[PDB]
């Protein structure tokens, strides 16, 4: 009674092997599947053989739930897969891409733009770490994450999910890949993927490629750029990813000269394949085969053709589950796609889930669940934070005092501005819920809360989301701090061709500093329109989505650590400069890139 595949002391190959020989069509089919926990029922698991589930953004148990929760839920589809003939685990994706951000209560790190801005690698490491910590608290064993986009133009809505505009800044934070995964070995043969074990997630180098490279930063749009610019702009970090292990590459909506990634065989099986030799699972993106055709989803049946033609191997399908697995079904017994094409698929898939150990530990680990939001890794998000920040001006004149750091020690100070006291907007999108959310959506301290944790016990704290000028003149202030920005955005709802932030943020802005000193925290996920918010201002930080530990912003406000960040993308004049990248011909930066200012510890 002895199966080999089923020993965990045999080689992974030897187990795949072993397994896919023994697979009929529909479980080969089944595990190239994909569905989004809410189709997702114990007989369609078992019925469909289907081989992953995701979480989409704002995709869970309950609102609130707590880790156990989600280990349960995640546990109760395992039980219907481990239960088919052959017992294949699923693999269960989510957007854990700045923490486990759909989590209530997860520690949310800052935004890759922010990260970006500490140019410290190790530190994307420990948060890779500490991410994986915090996905298999709740039982998931696999994230969509890093997005290693460049953002060429901030115009782009996920400008903030690309760590620069510099391709050699994105690959230093490929680190992110040995966080989440693990180490790789001494030996490691650069292309296979790789996961440690259970305290490990598989990840995920994502959107290949050039989705960072679309004509005016339009989101899911044409990439025009020659063979030699992709592969000296938008490539490099993919190999890095290889020489990492990274175990999953996901496929772009976007385009290059005209050609949908998702039915591009060149590059996903001439190049990131053959070329690369990548050796682990590739992955559409949500409904990305549909949108291969004009209309999406006008003609499934070629999306399906074309994709897998092109080389994927897992489809996000994320519903329409039966019609997908119909027309593939019909497709192989039709001599459209090669068998060979299916089972090149499902060795990658299965390759994966032996690897990281998911037919040893299919089901969570309550002990994990305390993972979740430990203070350990908040303390690591403070400290991220404070590194992300960006110094623009400290001071209005060069003979002026230096506004920060601030005393901690004052009668009375002023907080203001809309993004003081909102929990949300500092964290920005893919946080709770897809496009993020407004107010005290998770765990976490705001600016106006840091401030009240940092001040001495005689400093007044007074709070006010948008005084009048008379307000802050009759107030007896020392100084302000005055937070505002941009909206949480994500995707194409990020998609923006002025970036101005809204009203009243600028306005706050004039009231408050017309009278009084003031530093002013810009959050926001890119450079947006400057000048009238510094022509007003003391001092003022970009300071990016610094997620749920805003207590990093009030560490360098108050001095506790000097500033150290420095700009990781161009800041522009104007957007009709754009898009303008450092090392262009007409390079007229406001601020260039690298550009910070500094201040000592007190
Ligand atoms: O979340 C999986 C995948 O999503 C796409 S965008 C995706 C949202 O989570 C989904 O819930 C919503 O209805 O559709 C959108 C796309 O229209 C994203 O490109 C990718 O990074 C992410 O991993
Ligand atoms: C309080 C303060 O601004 N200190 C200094 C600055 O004047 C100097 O350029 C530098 C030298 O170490 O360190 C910082
Ligand atoms: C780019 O966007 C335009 C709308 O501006 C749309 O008509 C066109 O289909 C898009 N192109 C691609 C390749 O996605
Ligand atoms: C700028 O564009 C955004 C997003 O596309 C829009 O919501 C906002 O109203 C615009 N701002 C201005 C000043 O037109």
């Amino acid at each position: 009674d002895y199966v080999l595949y089923k020993d965990a002391t045999k080689p992974v190959e030897d187990r795949v092997a072993d397994l896919l020989g023994r697979m009929t069509l529909a479980e080969k089919i089944g595990q190239m599947t994909q569905i989004e926990r809410l189709v997702a029922t114990p007989d369609v698991l078992r019925d469909n053989f289907i081989g992953s589930l995701l979480s989409g953004g704002g995709s869970v148990p309950r609102k609130g739930a707590t880790a156990k929760e989600w280990q349960d839920m995640v546990d109760g589809f395992q039980k219907a897969c481990m239960s088919t003939r052959l017992g294949i685990p699923m693999i269960y994706g989510i957007d854990a891409v700045h923490g486990q951000n759909n989590v209530y209560g997860a520690t949310i790190f800052p935004h890759n733009v922010g990260l970006g801005a500490t140019r410290d690698p190790y530190l994307v490491k420990r948060i890779g770490e500490a991410t994986a910590l915090e996905v298999r608290a709740t039982g998931i064993q696999y994230a969509f994450a890093p997005c290693i986009a460049v953002c060429r133009d901030p115009r782009w809505g996920r400008c903030y999910e690309s760590y620069s505009e510099d391709r050699r800044i994105v690959q230093s934070m490929t680190e992110l890949i040995p966080g989440l995964q693990g180490d790789v070995p001494k030996d490691f043969t650069s292309g296979m993927p790789f996961v440690a074990g259970k305290n490990k997630v598989a990840a995920c180098a994502k959107h290949f490629v050039g989705d960072g490279g679309t004509v005016d930063g339009i989101n899911e749009n044409n990439t025009i750029i020659n063979r030699e610019g992709l592969m000296n702009i938008h490539m490099p970090a993919y190999k890095n990813a290889m020489d990492k292990g990274v175990s999953t590459v996901m496929i772009s909506y976007s385009s290059w000269n005209g050609v949908k990634m998702h039915a591009n065989q060149d590059l996903v099986t001439g190049y990131l394949k053959d070329t690369l030799k990548f050796k682990g699972f590739v992955i559409s993106d949500w409904e990305g085969i549909d949108r291969i055709t004009t209309p999406a989803g006008s003609d499934y049946s070629y999306s399906v053709k074309a994709s897998i033609l092109a080389g994927l191997d897992m489809i996000m399908v994320p519903n329409k589950y039966q019609q997908f697995i119909s027309i593939l079904t019909g497709h192989v017994n039709g001599g459209v796609i090669p068998m060979s094409r299916i089972d090149d698929a499902v060795t990658r898939i299965l390759r994966v889930k032996f690897t990281m150990g998911l037919f040893e530990n299919p089901y969570a680990d309550p002990a994990m669940a305390e993972q979740l939001g430990k203070q350990e890794h908040r303390d690591l998000a403070r400290e991220a934070a404070r590194k992300s920040l960006v110094l623009l001006k400290n001071g209005k004149t060069s003979t002026d005092a230096p506004l920060l750091p601030l005393p901690k020690k004052a009668p009375k100070i002023l907080v203001a501005g809309s993004h003081a006291d909102n929990l949300g907007y500092q964290c920005g999108g893919w946080t709770i819920e897809h496009q993020g959310d407004t107010g005290r959506t998770t765990v976490g301290t705001t600016i106006l809360e840091a401030v009240k944790a940092a001040v001495d016990p005689s400093t007044v704290v007074v709070f006010a989301e948008n005084p009048d000028a008379e307000f802050v003149k009759s107030g007896g202030f020392s100084y302000a701090i005055v937070a505002v920005g941009e909206h949480p955005y994500t995707e194409t709802k990020g998609d923006n061709l002025n970036l101005t932030i809204p009203e009243p943020g600028l306005s706050t802005v004039q009231a408050v500093c017309g009278g009084v000193r003031c530093a002013t925290v810009l959050i926001s996920g890119r450079p947006v329109v400057v000048q009238p918010l510094l022509a007003a201002s003391d001092a003022l930080v970009a300071a990016w989505l610094p997620g749920s530990e805003g207590q990093g912003v009030t560490d360098a406000l108050f001095g506790d650590f000097g500033f150290t960040g420095r700009l990781p993308r161009t800041w522009f004049k104007s957007v009709d400069q754009l898009p303008m990248n450092v090392g262009d011909a007409h390079y007229d930066p406001l601020f260039r890139l690298g550009y910070g200012l500094t201040t000592n510890a007190t």
